[PDB]
């Protein structure tokens, strides 16, 4: 997306709201340019700021991506939603889409499933966790109480222990983008 665009966006907006437009898009704009690391653990760390949403059901997930614009309006979401935004800020900053993952895993900690985003440093590498629920970014390895089932972006879906090629995007993937238009 454009922080041209985010620009245009944070005009039709005020309070708390229009400011969190330009805190975002400023992001955005400040992080173009710089090192990956740089770019993983500030995105990271300026969305964790944002509200943690729990559904009054499931005590979890609800069955609703939101858009990253409603993540910035409604000032949060829930772990998929987390995952979402940090996903499309990343790319905004310049990370390649192929590079970054929404992964479904199962979580032994909280006993239930739980949205991360998975970032690939190189195809084959393992990945590194921008957890909603973790404020340290660490390789797959490290975050032992986690278990992925499945992968997703704009590109496929990977069933967890697929390696290069997808496992094929979701209808619900494709929704979301005419959600975003
Ligand atoms: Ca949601």
């Amino acid at each position: 997306i454009s922080v041209e665009k985010i620009q245009k966006l944070a005009q039709s907006y005020q309070g708390d709201t229009r400011k969190r437009f330009t805190a975002w898009g400023n992001l955005i704009d400040s992080l173009k340019k710089k090192p990956v690391k740089i770019q993983l653990e500030k995105v990271n760390s300026f969305f964790n700021q944002f509200n943690y949403e729990t559904d009054p059901i499931t005590g979890a997930s609800d069955d609703y991506w939101k858009s990253p614009v409603e993540f910035i309006v409604d000032g949060g979401g829930d772990c998929e939603d987390f995952a979402i935004i940090k996903y499309f800020t990343l790319v905004a900053v310049g990370v390649p889409s192929d590079q970054l993952r929404i992964t479904y895993a199962a979580s032994l900690t909280l006993n239930q499933a739980h949205m991360v985003l998975s970032f690939y440093p190189t195809p084959e590498s393992e990945p590194l966790i921008l957890d909603s629920l973790e404020s340290k970014i660490l390789k797959a390895s490290a975050r032992p109480d986690l278990k992925p089932v499945y992968s997703f972006n704009a590109e496929g879906l990977w069933l967890a222990k697929t390696r290069g090629e997808s496992s094929l995007s979701l209808g619900k993937w494709d929704a979301l983008m005419k959600r975003m238009e």
